[PDB]
């Protein structure tokens, strides 16, 4: 698996259109520690805080599920400390800073990794 890292601060959603238009791509799944680490060293010179992952929540109330915008399987989670059930939103954010994955409201302009 490859990662890029787009530097451009875009809401999710034009993220993920531009990982399929510009690179064939989507946004990262992280299936495993290993890629989440991987991918932190590759955001730890961001001055950016926060990125973007192809997660997202689907559903509707008790039914409110995880997953990924790639479809893939949701088997690996690595929530930051009170995350995640924050309200702060429906897509996840990886954390620069330890990898940790934080909800933020998807109406939010951060850099973005896609997966390819």
């Amino acid at each position: 698996c490859r990662y890029l890292l787009v530097r451009s601060l875009q809401t999710f959603s034009q993220a993920w259109f531009t990982c399929r238009r510009c690179y064939r791509g989507n946004l990262v799944s992280i299936h495993n520690f290993n890629i989440n680490y991987r991918i932190q060293c590759s955001v730890s010179a961001l001055n950016q805080g926060q990125v973007w992952i192809g997660g997202r929540i689907t559903g509707s109330g008790r039914c409110r599920r995880f997953q990924w915008v790639d479809g893939s399987r949701w088997n690996f989670a690595y929530w930051a400390a009170h995350q995640p059930w924050s309200r702060g939103g429906h897509c996840v954010a990886l954390c620069t800073r330890g990898g940790h994955w934080r909800r933020a409201h998807c109406l939010r302009r951060l850099p973005f990794i896609c997966s390819y």
